[PDB]
């Protein structure tokens, strides 16, 4: 009955194993599609300086660009404050009433859930489907869906840092994100 | 003292995770250059019905073609019988006295190395280095050197079996490689 994923994330920057996971839950649990989530402020990180909105969402299109199962949900985007992804449901819920979301997450959102708002009444709105993630394990009391994945290391965090120490980062991202990141001297790039 | 890497094989098929790693142990060990090292017959898989020869060259050949740190090493391919790594390395280090091998290996093989031919003697002729692998562990009582990478549980096994099921492949091995897999019809394509 029309299952849509959504897979929130900062994407500061997206990389492969956001990519990554996306297609795998698309075609694990054949999904009509896969909406990619940009949070405007991370809920769990409301002090981080981090990358403008407008330099995330072009980072986020170019990443998603030629995926014709990949579009991007603008409604965090579009509200002020911090980004928490149970107020985003309700309204999401109410919008797309025949629509059952699947929201993916990684290994360490899964054990990072009992600290999300509202955590018991999101359970209600949406599916969780986590996916592994080296580092992490799919440990959790909530109800989630696993889908075994083969598993990449991968991290915005240690991308931010590569670029900063000018290391390598071939295979970790789309070339158009690493463009963009270079030519806008991203990261210290 | 012109350092130069090994990542011996099968590649049946070569996939990302062999270019991922090959790129991240050429930066942080300040390579020369890597030689992707395919044996003709995998010395702990002498009964597995694997792809022919030509067959695997052709996909390696693909998959490190524009790849300008990357080349092939040809000295299993051109003698008889198992492809033992003592053997190969005894030959290459004649062949190139002043080159310091470094051999690439995966947590599974890590793990495996009691297992290999002159295991003791091939460590006076290499310098093994170990990377993380899902699902694998880099325990062992070998001196190996270590290299942190972004971990990608990714292999052959899991692609030859969602070729044959017509499961997704996609940021799993080079285009080319998949081209070349599905117009042979390798792996039930
Ligand atoms: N290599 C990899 N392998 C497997 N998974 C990987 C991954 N890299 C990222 N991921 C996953 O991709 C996603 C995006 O990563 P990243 O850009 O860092 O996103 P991140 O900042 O972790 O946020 C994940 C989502 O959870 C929401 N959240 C988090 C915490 C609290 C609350 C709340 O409402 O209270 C909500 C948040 O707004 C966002 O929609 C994450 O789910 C992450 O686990
Ligand atoms: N996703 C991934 N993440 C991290 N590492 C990954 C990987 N996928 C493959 N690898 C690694 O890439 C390499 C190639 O994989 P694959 O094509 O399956 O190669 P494989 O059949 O494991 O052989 C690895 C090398 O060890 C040699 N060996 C093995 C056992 C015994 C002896 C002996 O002399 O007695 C020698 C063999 O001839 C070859 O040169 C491996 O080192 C594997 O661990």
């Amino acid at each position: 009955m029309r299952k849509i994923g959504i897979i929130g994330g900062t994407f500061d920057p997206p990389h492969y194993g956001h990519l990554l996971i996306a297609n795998e839950v698309y075609h694990a649990l054949n999904l009509e599609e896969v909406w990619f989530l940009p949070n405007q402020i991370p809920p769990h990180k409301q002090g981080r300086n981090i990358t403008s909105v407008e330099s995330r969402l072009q980072m986020l299109e170019l990443a998603t660009e030629a995926e014709e199962h990949f579009s991007i949900c603008l409604e965090e985007l579009s509200r002020k404050g911090p980004s928490y992804t149970y107020d985003t449901m309700l309204q999401l819920t109410k919008k797309y009433p025949d629509v059952q979301f699947h929201f993916i997450i990684g290994g360490d959102m899964v054990e990072y859930l009992p600290k999300w708002y509202n955590i018991e009444a999101l359970l209600d709105l949406v599916t969780f489907v986590g996916v592994a993630r080296p580092g992490y394990k799919l440990r959790t009391p909530y109800p989630i869906t696993t889908v075994e994945i083969p598993e990449f290391a991968v991290s915005s965090s240690l991308l931010r840092e590569r670029y900063k120490e000018k290391k390598t980062c071939k295979y970790l991202l789309p070339e158009k994100v690493q463009v963009y990141i270079e030519r806008n001297g991203l990261y210290e790039s």
